[PDB]
DNA sequence: AAAAA
DNA sequence: TTTTTGG
DNA sequence: AAAAAC
């Protein structure tokens, strides 16, 4: 009867009755980001998370009694809501400069806090200032953020994604038929839309140097099409992302494909390659959300003095690591009850 | 900013 | 009170 | 040797 303050303990479902809410907590967690207030950052989006797992909708103080996650400050937030409909704080983040120079400039792929911090200080507000000016570098990334901005601004929705989902099985199976390709993210989780399409890449018989050439084999025959836009493999080193083998591309999605102008739309796809034993420690990591990860690792660390990450279950009492071949066996090991995909949108 | 140590 | 917060 | 990419 008692709500966890861990994500990884709670079922949070994409039915949110608590949007004017947590709308609100997200901007603040936002702006504590940009103004480099890590702690006051994170206590917002763990708020935001509980709220999220709700089954009905705050309608008065007494409301949030025993709910987890919401000391004064917050508290105070959710009460100048409920007061007239609107968080008087966020609206005051809403209007900042330097708050919507961030949220512009870091929307732009290959942007993120440091450049736009930079870009700011140099007293740029607008993209078509910052893409027209004749002394500022770009990097690779960037060029490609700007050239395909509409396009990537622009959510990715499920007829999209199952049309990304088909050219990545075809042209995974042309070289390993063996393997098995997951889309993992938010999409897994049962999403209609996202900024990216995700996949988990593991084949049972391949060896060491077949797993290393699957994703340059992929990507030179989508370049040989014509519909790689942007290329970056990142190379297998199995503190930050993970070692696995790993590419992020933008492709060029032809409408035809899509079962739901140019006549195609530039889309972010993740590929993530992994040894066929460590397949459950990668899927559940890359399942997500952001959220329900942070607290599997924190639930693991702090309440069984475990070591969790997206290869791996370490226990440090027996120490030995723990080995799974399903999600079900890492909950079992952690001592959680299973979560489904579906509701782990925390 | 909130909860654990 | 001080420490931790995914790492 | 910094920055972005999850
Ligand atoms: N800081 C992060 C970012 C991501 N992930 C994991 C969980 C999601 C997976 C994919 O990253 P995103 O593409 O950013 O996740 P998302 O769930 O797919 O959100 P969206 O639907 O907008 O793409 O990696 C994580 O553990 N920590
Ligand atoms: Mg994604
Ligand atoms: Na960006």
């Amino acid at each position: 009867k008692k709500i966890s303050q861990y994500a990884c303990q709670r079922r949070t479902t994409l039915n949110n009755y608590n949007q004017l809410f947590t709308d609100a907590l997200d901007i603040l967690a936002e702006n504590d980001e940009l103004r480099e207030n890590e702690g006051s950052c994170l206590a917002f989006m763990r708020a935001s998370s509980v709220l999220k797992s709700l089954p009905f909708p705050i309608t008065s103080m007494k409301d949030t009694e025993g709910i987890p996650c919401l000391g004064d400050k917050v508290k105070s937030i959710i009460e100048g809501i409920i007061e007239d409909g609107e968080s008087s704080e966020a609206k005051a983040v809403l209007n900042d400069e330097r708050y919507k120079s961030f949220k512009l400039f870091t929307s732009v792929f290959g942007v993120g806090l440091k450049t736009a911090e930079k870009w700011f200080r140099m007293g740029f507000r607008t993209l078509s200032k910052i893409q027209s000016d004749k002394s500022l570098r770009f990097t690779q990334m960037q060029k490609a953020g700007f050239l395909y901005y509409e396009d990537l601004v622009s959510c990715v929705n499920r007829p999209e994604a199952e049309a990304v989902s088909m050219l990545v099985k075809e042209a995974v199976v042309t070289f390993l038929p063996d393997a098995l390709v997951t889309m993992t993210g938010g999409f897994r989780r049962g999403k209609m839309t996202g900024h990216d399409v995700d996949f988990l890449i593991t084949s049972p018989e391949a060896t060491e140097d077949e797993e290393q050439q699957l994703l340059h084999k992929v990507t030179d025959f989508w370049k040989q099409q014509g519909l790689l836009l942007y290329c970056d493999i990142l190379e297998s080193t199995f503190v930050a992302l993970d070692h696995f083998q790993k590419c992020f591309l933008i492709l060029k999605l032809d409408h035809g494909r899509v079962h739901s102008g140019k006549g195609w739309k530039a889309i972010r796809v993740d590929l993530v390659m992994c040894p066929y034993d460590r397949r459950a420690f990668a899927l559940l990591g890359w399942t997500g959300s952001r959220q329900f990860e942070r607290d599997l690792r924190r639930y693991a660390t702090h309440e069984r003095k475990m070591m969790l990450d997206n290869h791996a279950l370490y226990d440090r009492t027996k120490r030995v690591f723990l080995e799974a071949e399903s999600e079900e066996e890492i909950f079992a090991h952690l001592g959680l009850d299973y979560i489904e995909p579906w509701e782990r949108n925390a």
